[PDB]
């Protein structure tokens, strides 16, 4: 329910209390960097950069992480495609379809699953250009994900090349799976079994499995 | 297939070629520590410290790991007991018995199972005293276990407090199960299902499951 003020837009970052220990450095890092990322039209729009910090962490046990938001139409919620038009979320839905048995669905959202926090490593990109805002988010991205890894039990990063070394230089002993990106060659995400692997790993850490079918929209 | 020399007992170390990239550093690290180890009566006897290094690595997909050798009668082969007298191995055998359904047996050896390498983290202890040579093996143990984790896909560690922060310094993408010690109180190892979970993880990673009944001696 709290909010701190930055000096570049969105000027205000409203956050859940679970994010308090980090919010201080976020202001320092953001004010040093914002002017570069605000130069271009961004995905998402700046008023949506940080709306994911409204999500509690205490109840989360898995983090599903992609490298940066969609090249276009980023909503401020990682992976979200309201009208179910984006490939990655469509492919994620297909895997969960073949796992759970649900075939009749109109959409899928990772932001409505208990114990799961969808996350973008970088929080913005120049419109239509993936990873364009990497060097700008660099410090912030490390800062924020480290805080997430203090709460979650399993970190699931999508993209072998994307999360190549970043997961190792993250500096946490959190169980991590680096699976294929939904856009990978030779149907590698379709063969990918990470969602099944997550639930097995969670049982080892004495945590309840993720009900992946909860993301479905009818 | 080859052999290297050291300044202290056992003076000669025969190793499988899969260990080669690590043998150079082993000789160096051993030469600066051996005197601490050979000062006491050790389990196993110095001529048996490295006999597990004759085991190949490429064909191994599971590592079953204990903290150090048996307080007494250590053979150099981790977990092994010639006359089936040791508590750890008998409890391990009982666990495998209740899974596979095999009821009649005279012994059990983890060394004779395809795709499994039994491993003692520290390679010796002062006769009778568990974990007494921990700091002397530290550098070597980390070195060797990291080389092991570059081959196997699931690392199974037995002992909750023993492997607490030895998991925290993972520095490896390897799936790690830290299960109960066979000698744990209140029948915790009997209820422990890690042996089942290993094959489930192996099947998810697209690897041949472990046939555990190969360990039996009749």
């Amino acid at each position: 329910m709290n909010s701190v003020t930055v000096s570049h837009a969105p000027y205000t970052i409203t956050y859940h209390n679970d994010w308090e220990p980090v919010m201080s450095q976020l202001v320092e890092f953001y004010n040093e960097v914002a002017s570069w990322l605000l130069r271009d039209e961004t995905s998402p729009i700046p008023d949506k950069f940080f709306i994911q910090l409204k999500q509690p962490l205490r109840n989360k046990r898995v983090c599903v992480c992609g490298i940066d938001p969609y090249p276009k139409d980023g909503t401020g919620v990682p992976f979200e495609s309201p009208n179910f038009t984006k490939k990655s979320i469509k492919e994620i839905a297909s895997s969960i379809s073949r796992l759970t048995g649900v075939i009749d669905y109109k959409g899928y959202n990772l932001n409505i699953i208990d114990g799961v926090i969808p996350w973008n490593y970088y929080l913005s990109c120049k419109l239509g250009e993936t990873k364009s805002h990497a060097i700008y988010w660099d410090k912030i991205s490390k800062l924020l994900l480290q805080h997430i890894t203090k709460h979650v039990s399993v970190l699931y990063c999508l993209g072998k090349t994307d999360f190549s070394n970043i997961r190792a230089k993250l500096e946490s002993p959190v169980t991590t799976i680096v699976g294929y990106h939904p856009a990978a060659r030779d149907r590698q995400f379709e063969k990918d079994r990470s969602f099944e692997i997550i639930n097995v790993l969670l049982e080892l850490d004495n945590k309840a499995p993720i009900n992946w079918a909860q993301g479905f929209i009818y």
